[PDB]
């Protein structure tokens, strides 16, 4: 039976790697609302927080839908794949018994709408275009913004608030901290939370029993916006072929984008130009520059938990590498 | 007849109540008509005047008129502080025709479409705003948007005939201006003037160097920071219309607040509160320490406004018996 393989798919919760595609295919094109009700019994936060069944699932699917299905990488696949990779790093042995179940929520939550109703184009393109968002946002982390205020938003649709029976200091502090992590996935925040994370790194301090010690808001946020800035990045981490189709999707986004922009006589911007782009090349800058220095420094964080991941990411850049 | 309180449009201290009657509700839109006509910014930006005036009926029209301070008068006195502070002699043409542009266009805007509450009280009441704009200078965010919206409307945009990296340069400074406009980042905003002052450096004839932008543009900051700031340093019978404008609007929205068990703002409780020793506290903890530091920066040139402020100051600790 069909859900008796999603079922046996969704065994896989807990490991990197797992089939996000099939997953998709199998649930319906629901990977964000099988994998976030997955991820939320198997951490037993219906029973924490006082979620009805019913009301976590209208809000999933009320939220899964408000990603744009037509927009090749940026959707829901994407999300739930983001809310996996978070949930697998959140279960890492040097972070055991660090974050508390508010916490622990608040960085699941923020990786379900980190990208909701995203248009298919990039900050700098909305502010270029003299978008709607960048005049409602300033030109300030556009897209950010906006997914926060859409996820948010959707609570207080019929039967959606899947917070109702968290206090009022709960609420308070869970939306804070789900605002830091989303507004921390803006590209623009990279460098800046990259040098903090390494200056976190440089002066690690560790508890007597191994677990990462963090002492304030400033140091527990900062590690859950890395954390979910490293899941949100993740992909030349996974295995190749789940590696592979993701570069497809944010190569056919890209040069969507290219072609408008050359249309409207603009700057075509980086990897977006159909004509002249090397997809191999491009990967291997996208891990030499970004996502291979986070991922090195998330490793340094977590030590040795993250062998594998650090392991698989640079097999999969000496591949990329190998196709010039 | 009200053209004559206007040839005072370059004074620290313009009647503009007054000009609010005598322009049938509308200091905003002939305070800035007469800043642009003075400095002659129709010519060097080409604004055709019906475009102008059509921007400036449209902004001062989404200034609430039933709203006791953040309304068009505060826009229009907020402009014209701004616009003498820019005649200064120490900043004398250390400004482009556009920097000037953008302080106060952003100076007019600042407050536009103010429901009269703080960024607060519309974050513990779950707004439309604070979920738009997620808890972050709510308010502020909101005054860009609209200030900048109303440009699309018809023959509105007063900004068609800069070039392009003009209009995205003077977009760039009006939103760091006015996002410096919430009151949660003036600490802030205070030690990074005290530090540009610490190590200032003069020529000694008066003028004042900045070279790269993040000064510059701090600079404009506090100065709008300033005019905003800049009530209690007015003669003291404006200075106690502000008071009566400002006190009216807190009492209401503390009256909201207890119509809601919601602890009260501070200052807007109308049975707990000493107007006059807010108006001092206001002065010793936020507004002295701001105008010390701007006149020394511009050292002297603001001590009329500095005595005027501390005359105030002396005036109001003595109403507390
Ligand atoms: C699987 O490959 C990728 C997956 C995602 C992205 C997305 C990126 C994005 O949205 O803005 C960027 C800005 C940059 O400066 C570099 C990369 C990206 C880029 C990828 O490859 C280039
Ligand atoms: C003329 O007097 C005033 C004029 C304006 C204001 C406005 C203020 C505002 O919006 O937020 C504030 C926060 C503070 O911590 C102190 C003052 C203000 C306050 C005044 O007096 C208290
Ligand atoms: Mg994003
Ligand atoms: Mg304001
Ligand atoms: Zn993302
Ligand atoms: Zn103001």
């Amino acid at each position: 039976e069909q859900e008796d393989v999603l079922a046996k798919e969704l065994e896989d919760v807990n490991k990197w790697g797992l089939h996000v595609f099939r997953i998709a295919e199998l649930s319906g094109n629901r990977p964000l609302t099988v994998i976030m009700h997955t991820i939320f019994q198997e951490r037993d936060l219906l029973k924490t927080f006082k979620i009805p069944v019913d009301t976590l699932i209208t809000y999933l699917m009320t939220l899964e839908d408000h990603y744009h299905a037509d927009v090749a990488y940026h959707n829901n696949i994407h999300a739930a794949d983001v809310v996996q990779s978070t949930h697998v790093l959140l279960s890492t042995p040097a972070l055991e018994a660090v974050f508390t179940d508010l916490e622990i929520l608040a960085a699941i939550f923020a990786s379900a709408i980190h990208d909701v109703d995203h248009p298919g184009v990039s900050n700098q393109f909305l502010i270029n275009t003299n978008s709607e968002l960048a005049l409602m946002y300033n030109d300030s982390s556009v897209l950010e913004n906006h997914h926060l205020a859409v996820g948010f938003k959707l609570l207080q649709e019929e039967n959606c608030d899947i917070f109702q029976n968290l206090t009022k200091k709960q609420r308070q502090s869970l939306r804070k901290m789900v605002i830091d992590i989303v507004l921390a996935t803006d590209m623009s925040k990279h460098m800046n939370l990259l040098a903090d994370l390494k200056t976190m790194v440089e002066t690690k301090k560790v508890t007597s029993s191994g677990v990462l010690l963090l002492d304030n808001y400033s140091d527990r946020i900062q590690v859950l916006q890395n954390m979910v800035h490293c899941a949100d990045l993740s992909n030349p981490t996974k295995p190749l072929q789940l590696y592979r189709q993701w570069t497809d999707r944010i190569m056919e986004e890209f040069f969507r984008q290219g072609d408008r922009e050359r249309e409207r006589g603009m700057e075509i911007s980086p990897m977006c130009d159909k004509h002249n782009a090397s997809v191999e090349k491009s990967q291997v800058g996208f891990i030499d520059y970004i996502v291979h220095p986070l991922w090195e420094t998330w490793a340094d964080l977590v030590h040795p938990d993250a062998q594998d991941i650090l392991d698989t990411l640079e097999d999969n850049r000496e591949w990329y590498q190998s196709t010039i």
